[PDB]
């Protein structure tokens, strides 16, 4: 779980998003794995405009934070799930790392502020959904 929590904006995985959450929709998007929902209380998480590829996520199935390098957004093929069949997710940045589902919303940040949140994993890599080009977050 996790979420970020920005001016009257939350953050969360759209696969996680609660009731309350869909009933103060902003904007969703089903192949990013994202959902924005409204806040009555302000928000002060920073979010990175840059293009960098080192940051640090935190970690919840080892309560720790760890130090990656990942790869650009991209569209990426992601195995079917409860959530979702097969598909190809965009805005997906990869990292050779520890993940577990119950991993998802994890934060991921650089010296910028934060870049992304858990979203996909397997195999000894974990994938960040990107919110850096979400430049409305921000107004
Ligand atoms: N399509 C998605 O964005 C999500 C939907 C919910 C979900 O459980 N996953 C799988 C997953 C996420 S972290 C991780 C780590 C190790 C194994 C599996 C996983 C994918
Ligand atoms: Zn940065």
């Amino acid at each position: 779980s996790g979420a970020i929590y920005v001016g009257n904006y939350r953050v969360v995985n759209r696969h996680l998003a609660t009731h309350n959450d869909w009933a103060n929709l902003v904007w969703e998007d089903s192949s990013r794995d994202l959902l924005v929902s409204s806040t009555t209380a302000q928000g002060c998480d920073t979010i990175a405009r840059c293009d960098c590829q080192t940051g640090v996520y935190y970690c919840s199935s080892r309560r720790k934070h760890y130090p990656v390098s990942f790869s650009k957004p991209s569209l990426i093929f992601v195995e079917a799930s409860e959530y979702y069949p097969a598909r190809y997710q965009s805005h997906l940045m990869l990292a050779v790392g520890h993940s577990e589902p119950g991993d998802c919303g994890g934060i991921l940040r650089c010296q910028h502020g934060v870049v992304g949140i858990v979203s996909t994993g397997g195999n000894g890599l974990v994938g960040f959904a990107d919110v850096r080009d979400l430049l409305w977050l921000d107004e």
